């Protein structure tokens, strides 16, 4: 059986590089922080290092660990993302943005030495070049949502799909449609859940001595859903 959850008892460094290509508009994003798992807390600055940002930073909220949500005792049993550790999982999603594009995103999320590193490659396709997305129509929020996990046993992981409620300036909502898909990279044991779900909060904010185009996030996951019954 999986030990993984013993190395998120403490405080964790984080590492987050991405690369990206939406609609031939190429970048690179790298951030640094660290993850306490006891509290389900992730604090991360991410740096566009290609100068500007060509999409909104909320629309890659979801893409730049969930290894870091916090699971109560009685829910430990069904921590996929932790038992995986420390060979790490396989995340993919396609991101649908209702009435333009989608992003397909696919990253290894394992321990390197000490740190946790989440590493992905992202490809967008499709993308109105004056919507809400390439447009910079969005604001700089996060909405804090719910996502239902369940267990994906034909392929020895869990998948996802839920719906991400972009605010855009003029008042309306952008819709940017989850599907996704988890997977071991090692072969030893992993735990599958039951159906529960995830629960997001997120604040979004700006460091005042940095030039760089940037994000700060403050970002808590909890694990909910299993019902408390006779113990």
């Amino acid at each position: 059986v999986s030990k993984g959850e013993e190395l998120f008892t403490g405080v964790v460094p984080i590492l987050v590089e991405l690369d990206g290509d939406v609609n031939g508009h190429k970048f690179s994003v790298r951030g640094e922080g660290e993850g306490d798992a006891t509290n389900g807390k992730l604090t991360l600055k991410f740096i566009c290092t290609t100068g500007k940002l060509p999409v909104p930073w909320p629309t890659l909220v979801t893409t730049l660990v969930l290894c870091f949500a916090r699971y109560p005792d009685h829910m430990k049993q069904h921590d996929f993302f932790k038992s995986a550790m420390p060979e790490g999982y396989v995340q993919e999603r396609t991101i649908s943005f209702k009435d333009d594009g989608y992003y397909k995103t696919r990253a290894e999320v394992k321990f390197e030495g000490d740190t946790l590193v989440n590493r992905i490659e992202l490809k967008g396709i499709d993308f109105k070049e004056d919507g809400n997305i390439l447009g910079h129509k969005l604001e700089y929020n996060q909405n804090s949502h719910n996502a239902y996990i369940t267990a994906d046993k034909q392929k020895n992981g869990i998948k996802s799909n839920f719906k991400i409620r972009h605010n855009v300036e003029d008042g309306s909502v952008q819709l940017a449609d989850h599907y996704q898909q988890n997977t071991p990279i090692g072969d030893g044991p992993v735990l599958l859940p039951d159906n529960h779900y995830l629960s997001t909060q997120n604040a979004l904010s700006k460091d005042p001595n940095e030039k760089r185009d940037h994000m700060v996030l403050l970002e808590f996951v909890t694990a909910a859903g299993i019902t408390l019954g006779m113990d």
